[PDB]
């Protein structure tokens, strides 16, 4: 099983090639990491395995669902202390993923109700409903568009925040660049329609994500810095009229910015739409290898995400399409996840109601173990 | 073995519940039925059991796929015929699925290659590709909407088309209104954005498929026919803002037309979603299998009549869906290709082939058609 041949990720060496996919869960009360998370992260630590936490916020701006952990503060940093030292008493490593949403948020989540930051005045559309505090859907309302002297000010939310990483013991930082959110907005021609230099050509969507990767290489290095983006998936209304050229375009200024610093980034992640069931109708198969275009132009550590199964992860380590493989709907009702790939078991089914729900165990700590 | 216990479909007395899904395979060389077809039909027909065959063109326009059959020339007819005979020879059950592509289309299948015809001139998105002649994938152009005589042409080719494949021999046809097609280019708001009789509300956009659905059973006889379709789907586009009210409203004009006729359809045919959540919150989306769940038994319970359900479906989701009582049959597509006796496999729990889908639409008649071996 190539899935659990060891693998150095930079520093950090790994015993197996499973990783825990970042994922919302919203048990952080009050965006404060509870101790709920510990056992959380504790119930799915293996030893030398890979854990990427749920997105975490980076500014009091940048939250669009409910209690949802952030590490901007030195109360947070606290709180997400006790809970790494659980994950590495378990011998584990696990980076803390750096999540802002940009127009993917409510006043009812904005301080003073003030509207969400993006790239662009344009709001979601009405296709798409947010989480609300008290569980009903709500619109997304119209964005401010931030001005070419304000991008510097996130930039350095981001850099404030994977310095507090550091503080509460992170191993590193993931930069949440996919799925439609803050760092999306920039990169998709549809959403970005800037005139000034961070808009119109394929070079200036990507200087935002630059800046944001070069700021936080910078501080803590580049080995202790993730990067995920999601190039062709629509979620959100972020779409883009050429998602290769554009993860092209991404993966040229990662190699540039780790040329620059001499040092290799923890690794490119990418994630795509799962197209399980499009096989059982007449066109779904019809006709895109961008998984593969974009892991043969990076230099360095692959991580592929969306759909993975254990027959699909393995085939991916097999086949050279990626270095780890990160799974999350099936870590959500798998605590054991490794183990029961290691051995092939039956995988226990998620249930979609208790995804967001505020319960310290139901539907979060209290899916069985083989 | 619930799958096994003998069910009455109509006029129709069936020893088993495991039904063959219609599946375009594109060996019907010129849209003319071949000999291909009847050994293919003949090696997965068993006696007692119901077969769907892939769909059938009803017009010169119907086609979006290469050498699909045709069912509007006496030609055509003659060529049917032989095939149902060596299907009725075994002792099977046999449908024709009418089925028209609209949208779904290319210049290269239509006469003088005109632009193919639907409800609405927006092509589909650039997501999809279809099936050229030659192999390759290609783009849908921009269709041409259709106005109401037109759209009554298009009810009186399904009506003699019915008629013909009455005339051939089958048991009956199936209306295919799923997967993002004519009729569910009409069905679905997604799709849908006349502003006619047509379009708009719920009411009009089920005027089509009414229509289609009385003209055939006025030609042929309500026990003789089967409605499909697939109110929660992504392919080509086919999206709906409210699935569950989209499909209660089909199974209401049903019921009526039922009642209307004094007679019962043969069967309601349903198509899972091809799609599963992640999480996220799209309006016409199903959220989880639960939800996808829920739907399909209310619509089931909403139906006066047999309810046959079809999407990814194996011999164990097939067992507790008929022992459940969410659905009558049910419908095999991949697993019959590659397993001729699926049936008796399905019976004796034995292992199945895997299916090559490489071949699933080329034109060769005996590799990956015929050529799947028996127990
Ligand atoms: C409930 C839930 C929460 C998620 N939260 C995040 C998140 O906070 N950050 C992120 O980058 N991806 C998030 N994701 C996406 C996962 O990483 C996703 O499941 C993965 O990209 C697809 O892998 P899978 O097929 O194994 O589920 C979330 C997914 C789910 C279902
Ligand atoms: C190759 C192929 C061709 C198909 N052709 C048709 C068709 O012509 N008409 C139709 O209504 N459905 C068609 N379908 C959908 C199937 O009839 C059925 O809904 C699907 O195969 C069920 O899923 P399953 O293969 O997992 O059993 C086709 C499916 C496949 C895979």
């Amino acid at each position: 099983n190539p899935l659990f041949s060891p693998y150095k990720m930079g520093k950090f060496n790994l015993s197996h090639r499973v990783v825990l996919a970042p994922m919302t869960r919203c048990r952080a009360l009050n965006n404060i990491p509870q101790a709920a998370l510990g056992e959380y992260y504790e119930q799915r630590a293996t030893a030398g395995g890979f854990l990427i936490t749920e997105g975490t916020m980076i500014s009091p701006t940048s939250a669009g669902f409910p209690h949802v952990p952030g590490i901007f503060t030195k109360e947070q940093v606290r709180e997400w202390k006790k809970i790494v030292d659980v994950v590495h008493a378990k011998g584990a490593v696990i980076f803390c993923q750096l999540w802002h949403v940009g127009r993917a948020s409510h006043e009812v989540y904005q301080p003073a109700g003030a509207a969400p930051i993006s790239s662009t005045e344009k709001p979601i559309s009405n296709r798409w409903r947010i989480l609300m505090p008290d569980g009903t859907h709500g619109i997304y309302p119209k964005p401010r568009a931030i001005g070419t002297y304000e991008i510097s000010q996130v930039v350095e939310d981001y850099r404030r925040s994977a310095l507090n990483a550091i503080e509460a013991g992170f191993d590193g930082i993931e930069i949440h660049g996919a799925h439609g959110y803050l760092i999306d907005q920039f990169l998709k021609d549809g959403i970005n329609d800037r005139t000034d230099e961070y808009g119109g050509s394929l070079a200036n969507r990507c200087k935002f994500i630059t800046q944001v990767v070069q700021a936080v290489v910078s501080a803590i290095g580049a080995d202790r810095v993730g990067v995920r983006v999601s190039p062709a998936i629509d979620h959100l209304d972020a779409m883009d009229s050429n998602p290769l050229s554009l993860g092209l375009a991404v993966v040229e200024r990662l190699n540039k910015i780790q040329l620059h610093s001499g040092s290799k980034l923890a690794y490119l992640h990418v994630t795509q739409p799962d197209y399980v069931a499009y096989g059982q109708t007449e066109a779904g198969r019809l006709g895109a290898r961008l998984m593969r275009t974009l892991r043969n132009a990076y230099q360095g550590t692959f991580i592929c995400s969306g759909g993975y199964t254990r027959e699909l992860g393995i085939e991916a380590v097999a086949q050279g399409d990626a270095d780890l493989v990160s799974y999350g709907r099936l870590f959500i009702s798998n605590p054991d996840l490794v183990m029961r790939i290691k051995l092939n078991a039956p995988l226990n089914k998620y249930n979609r109601k208790t995804f967001y729900t505020q319960d310290p165990v139901v539907g979060y700590t209290d899916y069985p173990f083989l």
